[PDB]
């Protein structure tokens, strides 16, 4: 980005199940931290950070 990391748009709610999950909103405008693993990426949102399932966002590139 101008200043960082690739976005994602969160396609589905989702709440976390786990101490390194975080919860999201459809909708929300997520950064994305690191997509080495094909089924859960690492984001930030808002000022939360943790893995969602990859499947439910979607990058804006």
């Amino acid at each position: 980005m101008g200043t960082g990391k690739e976005l994602v748009l969160a396609l589905y709610d989702y709440q976390e199940k786990s101490p390194r999950e975080v919860t999201m909103k459809k909708g929300d405008i997520l950064t994305l931290l690191n997509s080495t693993n094909k089924d859960w990426w690492k984001v930030e949102v808002n000022d939360r950070q943790g893995f969602v399932p990859a499947a439910y966002v979607k990058k804006l590139d």
